[PDB]
């Protein structure tokens, strides 16, 4: 019923859990990274962004995949949406003290992504004497690999303390489940732009999932005990194995490249929107809190509909994004799975 899914959860604790030096080694690269960095005149206000840390995942099936973020504090900064696509800026100064650190990437008024990217690269490419890898960039920026298993994605973001952009105003939907006083606390925390043709760059919210996971129930006291231990945590875990597990099923074909955690993560936090009650998720019903999961997710590939949990209008399931051949396969491999206990969980 839920015995197979706890075993797997079972299997995933003693590789995570078990001493992994791949963060220390991750860690290490960062740090001598940063202090090269904060020499430049651009990217002297540079810093890691804690989104766990160094050791910020998206594989939770290997240890051989790490993301990691930086930040760059841009102060008093002008944001012009571009096309109405609500998730997508351009960078443009109110230019006070003029001869500005980053004021080297302009071209105009606008801010250029692929300029500061590849400074950005550059200095990380002689600093690496770990081997990079040219073969996209964009985003994620800079992919680096640690020995011949570990490989950490490096992706350098603008980060503005002023209050979201307008597109979020709808977005991060939790009142009826974390409180409306959380979503105020959470929204007075900065945002960030991320790269990727034009020099656009996306909104990221990345860092509030942190905040969340570890403060996750409508209850306070929400897994601090025996009576309220919920399975959000596994369902979400499970969900991001499952599309692991079919990305490595399928990973001579192209029809599963587009999907990544990302989408898993977006589509499990509108369940909990959905079921704000930690009564809905339940440790003893771990097989159906999973099953909402699964269902969820399949509706969403079959309507073409996941939106930015933070920019409602933004559709991460869009035809420009992701095309039906790939979100119709996806459907027919989950379908199976649901329909055949899982085999990918062996
Ligand atoms: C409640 C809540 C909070 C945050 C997110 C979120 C939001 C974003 C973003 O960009 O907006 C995310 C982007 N990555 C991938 C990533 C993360 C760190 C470093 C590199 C790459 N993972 C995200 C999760 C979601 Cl979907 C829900
Ligand atoms: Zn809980």
């Amino acid at each position: 019923g839920a015995s197979k899914l706890r075993a797997v959860l079972e299997k995933l604790k003693l590789s995570r859990d078990d001493i992994s030096t791949a963060a220390g080694m991750v860690k290490g690269v960062v740090d001598h990274l940063l202090l090269r960095l904060k020499c430049d005149s651009a990217f002297r206000g540079v810093g890691l962004l804690n989104t766990g840390s160094y050791y910020e995942h998206v594989k939770i099936s290997a240890p051989n995949e790490f993301d990691v973020m930086f930040k760059l504090e841009v102060p008093r900064i002008q944001l012009e949406e571009y096309s109405n696509t609500r998730a997508y800026y351009f960078v443009k100064f109110k230019r006070n003290p003029k001869e500005n650190p980053l004021s080297q990437f302009l071209e105009g008024e606008i801010l250029s992504a692929s300029k500061m990217l590849s400074k950005f690269r550059k200095i990380i490419k002689e600093e690496i004497n770990v081997i990079m890898k040219r073969k996209r960039g964009g985003s994620p920026a800079v992919t680096l690999l640690i020995s011949e298993k570990i490989s950490v994605d490096i992706t350098l973001a603008l980060e503005s303390k002023s209050s979201w952009p307008a597109s979020t105003q709808e977005g991060l939907r939790i009142q009826n489940w974390l409180s409306a006083k959380v979503r105020k606390q959470l929204r007075l925390k900065p945002f960030y732009l991320v790269p990727k043709q034009e020099e656009t760059w996306r909104l990221s919210f990345s860092h509030i999932e942190k905040e969340i996971l570890n403060n996750h129930g409508k209850s306070k006291t929400c897994c601090e005990n025996k009576e309220e231990k919920c399975c959000r945590k596994d369902c979400l875990k499970l969900m991001k194995y499952l599309l692991e597990q079919l990305k490595e099923r399928f990973k001579d074909k192209k029809h599963l490249d587009k999907f990544s955690s990302y989408h898993v993560k977006t589509a499990f936090f509108h369940v909990c929107t959905q079921n704000p009650q930690d009564s809905q998720w339940d440790r003893k019903d771990l097989g159906l809190c999973f099953d909402n999961c699964v269902t969820y997710f399949l509706q969403c590939l079959r309507t073409e509909k996941l939106e930015n949990y933070f920019i409602p209008e933004f559709n991460l399931f869009s035809s420009n994004l992701i095309d039906k051949r790939s979100k119709e396969f996806l459907t027919k491999q989950i379908e199976y799975e649901r329909n055949n206990e899982f085999p990918v969980f062996d």
